[PDB]
């Protein structure tokens, strides 16, 4: 339903886009969001859906708003408002200056030196899962690889048992793509219910896992509190369970549909890192936002204190103002412009882990199963929300074209 139009919003700016179920979803999720960049649509629109909020539809505005934390605060970063109010993860619910101290700690557990440490296990897991699928000539890519690969890596890093995956994956999905069985607040409280005892145990008897490190950590030279450690670990769970998992499916759907692009990477594997970046642009998948701290005139539009603004990280890279022919995938694209890992002071801390996972997947998949397709007759369905995804991805191939390594 449509929330009543606030007095301060002019009617010519109304465009009733539903971030949780966009009109054009069947064309693909990125395509559905790109409707916001059609020629009739203003740079900044108001939607009456999901309680009413602004949407910045172009890279220039999205980047500018992410840079200006004084006007656009992270305190309430999710739509709808109830979700944004309940949201208290660290560092993503905080603005600078307070935010900054927590980034170093998060970097300790998911940043580059740690990725380098885990590089062998990452490689070994990808190779193992792919080799197991290889002789079958088919898989359901979402459950058979997209989920277990990044998630088992995360559970290893976090020292959490793999038997907990179904529960934690259900909870994380309710925060980004709710099926309506749980409010954001209920899902967050259930995640915290899971974490509270584990954090307590690991502050008492620290191990070497990520939860132990965060829970016994210091922030700018003082001890982290139990509460802070909880709000940081909650964020890490969501990052581990509902980002790379979805992106891998978008990428492998594309490669399955594009023999020419697979061939390019098979023949030119040095281009895989560049291909990763271009896929990250084309199949960008996150959309959160900010809350106005004061009345503010932004690009000729009067924003009111307390108004929410969706700043879709997804849209910057799809904006033809940033990238010529933005819906075309070009691994040789000269300046790949995107905000897929965010922009400003909250730039993704997991991005090195994500890239390693993506690049390892592409290299190890294409080495063993170079030639694959969507199952004949299958219709791939996307899903939209704070993080967008792929419902299911049935792939097929001829085992005779495969290679065991
Ligand atoms: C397990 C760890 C993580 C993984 C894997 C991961 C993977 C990915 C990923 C995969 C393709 C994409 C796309 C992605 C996208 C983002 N990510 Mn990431 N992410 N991500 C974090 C951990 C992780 N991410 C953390 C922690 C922050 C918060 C930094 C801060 O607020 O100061 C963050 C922040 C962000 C933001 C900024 C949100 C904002 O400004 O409100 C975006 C966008
Ligand atoms: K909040």
């Amino acid at each position: 339903n449509l929330a009543p139009l606030p007095p301060h919003v002019p009617e010519h700016l109304v465009f009733d886009f539903d971030m949780y179920n966009p009109s054009n979803l069947s064309a693909g999720v990125q395509e559905a969001w790109a409707v916001l960049q059609e020629s009739n649509v203003p740079d900044l629109v108001w939607t009456r859906c999901n309680g009413g909020h602004w949407i910045a539809t172009r890279g220039q505005l999205i980047r500018e708003a992410y840079e200006d934390y004084r006007h656009f605060s992270s305190e309430c970063p999710f739509i709808p408002r109830e979700a944004g109010e309940a949201y208290d993860f660290i560092p993503t619910s905080m603005d600078p200056p307070e935010q900054r101290q927590f980034r170093a700690l998060a970097n300790q557990v998911v940043g580059m030196p740690v990725v380098d440490k885990l590089e062998n296990r990452i490689q070994e897991l990808a190779c193992s899962l792919i080799e197991s699928l290889r002789p079958q000539g088919q898989c359901n890519f979402t459950e058979d690889y997209a989920e277990p690969f990044p998630i088992r890596i995360f559970m290893l890093l976090a020292g959490l048992p793999e038997e907990d995956i179904p529960h934690l994956k259900y909870l994380t999905d309710q925060m980004t793509r709710p099926d309506g069985s749980m409010t954001f607040a209920e899902a967050k409280e259930a995640l915290y219910d899971y974490l509270i005892p584990i954090i307590e145990q690991r502050r008492q008897k620290p191990g070497t896992d990520a939860i132990s490190i965060v829970a016994n950590g210091q922030v700018n030279g003082r001890p982290i509190t139990s509460d802070e450690a909880k709000r940081m670990c909650g964020l890490l769970l969501v990052g581990g369970l509902d980002t790379v998992v979805n992106f891998l499916s978008f990428s492998m759907e594309f490669l399955a549909k594009s023999p020419e692009h697979r061939q390019e990477l098979i023949e030119r594997p040095e281009r895989i890192p560049a291909a990763c970046e271009e896929l990250l642009r084309r199949f960008s998948l996150v959309a959160d936002g900010r809350i106005l701290t004061s009345d503010y005139e932004f690009h000729g539009v009067q924003l009111k204190k307390g108004d929410q603004i969706l700043l879709p990280q997804m849209l910057s890279g799809l904006d033809e103002r940033e990238n010529a022919c933005p819906m075309h995938v070009d691994f040789s694209r000269q300046k790949v412009s995107h905000t897929t890992f965010g922009h400003g002071s909250h730039l993704c801390l997991g991005q090195h882990l994500a890239r390693r996972e993506i690049i390892v997947t592409l290299k190890e998949w294409l080495t063993r199963i170079p030639d694959f397709s969507i199952a004949p007759g299958a219709q791939i369905q996307h899903k939209s929300g704070i993080v967008s995804g792929v419902q299911a991805l049935p792939l097929v191939w001829d085992p005779a074209t495969t290679k065991a390594v």
